[PDB]
């Protein structure tokens, strides 16, 4: 069995290996990458996502989200308070202001310490989930706006044609902006490209150990657990590395820098934070190996998780018994 300790693997494809996305994902899996839940892909030196980032300031962040925490430093939830619209240029200035900027630090490990110690005492503003793409249309390799769609994968594997579309999302981050512990909708893969700016630190639980994380989360968030049998679908709970180590939960960590891709694998729980002003682009995708994970994926039916139009068909076809209850939660 490849990668039996479930370590995060880092890949350096050549330009020739960067041509066929599906084939490279399947290669990574042949080497055991999925066992970690997360892999890093460093693009060949010849590749670029686009020529420059000099003209992105007029992108609108229609609903910036202020991430307000409740709890203790290592075990907290966050809610998102909607703020007034602002442009990327306005948001970049805000991120760099004395109130929000990254503090002085020695290295990524010192910053990580400062994040865990101090996150809860601040409410950073995240420009998340913005439909769009920063890949140049002429970038033919690993262009997240040109991937094969999940609807087409389900059709190729299962023969059923379904409605829905699959497009990318931009994330504009600042120091302390946080992504809570989650797997993807329907336990899909995700791919995330860090276009510019400061790094993003990731934490991940191997898929084979995801239920250990879920059991801890039910213990640590006991009211939330009573409210919903899949409350980590709400994407609000944070648990620190220190707490995970104290409770024997297997995980790994890695820092993504600008110009690098990360891939999350089906049922790989992940969480993390941004080091300073940055912009990432991400999208979900599927492969044949996902289908069995989609069929088994938990679902939130309490009403909180509320998701895209396109998840309807996935539930309806892969999880027909759950469909009725899940759709009640959507409506
Ligand atoms: O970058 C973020 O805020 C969160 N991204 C992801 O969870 C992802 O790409 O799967
Ligand atoms: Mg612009
Ligand atoms: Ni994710
Ligand atoms: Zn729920």
């Amino acid at each position: 069995a490849q990668n039996p300790n479930c370590n995060i693997m880092i890949f350096h494809p050549t330009k020739e290996e960067f041509n066929d996305f599906d084939k490279y994902i399947a290669y990574m899996e042949s080497q055991g990458a999925h066992r970690a839940g997360l892999a890093k892909i460093i693009p060949p030196k010849e590749w670029k996502a686009r020529e420059t980032y000099d003209n992105i300031s007029e992108i609108l962040i229609a609903t910036p989200l202020q991430q307000v925490a409740s709890g203790r430093a290592g075990v907290f939830t966050q809610y998102h308070k909607k703020k007034k619209a602002m442009t990327v240029g306005e948001y970049r200035h805000l991120a760099n202001s004395k109130k929000y900027q990254t503090p002085p630090h020695q290295n990524f490990e010192d910053l990580e310490r400062k994040y865990w110690k101090n996150r809860i005492y601040n409410s950073p503003i995240y420009g998340a989930d913005i439909s769009g793409s920063l890949f140049d249309e002429n970038t033919k390799q690993w262009n997240l706006g040109h991937l094969g769609t999940i609807q087409d994968l389900l059709e190729k594997e299962c023969g059923v044609v379904i409605e829905g579309v699959n497009t990318p999302y931009l994330y504009f981050g600042m120091w302390k902006t946080t992504f809570a512990w989650h797997t993807e909708d329907m336990d899909l893969y995700s791919i995330n490209y860090l276009h510019l700016g400061e790094p993003k630190t990731w934490y991940v639980v191997p898929p084979e150990h995801g239920q250990r994380l879920e059991r801890l989360a039910r213990e640590l968030f006991p009211g939330s657990s009573r409210g919903c049998g899949a409350f980590l679908r709400h994407k609000v709970a944070l648990i620190s590395p220190t707490v995970l180590k104290e409770n024997g939960i297997p995980f790994n960590r890695i820092t993504q820098e600008a110009g690098e891709f990360m891939v999350t694998f089906p049922y790989g729980y992940h969480a993390g934070f941004n080091h300073g002003f940055n912009c990432a682009e991400a999208i979900n995708f599927a492969t044949p190996r996902w289908i069995d994970y989609g069929k088994m994926a938990s679902q939130c039916s309490c009403g909180e998780a509320r998701v895209t139009f396109s998840m309807d068909a996935f539930v309806r076809i892969l999880q027909p018994e759950r469909y009725d209850l899940w759709k009640r939660g959507q409506d």
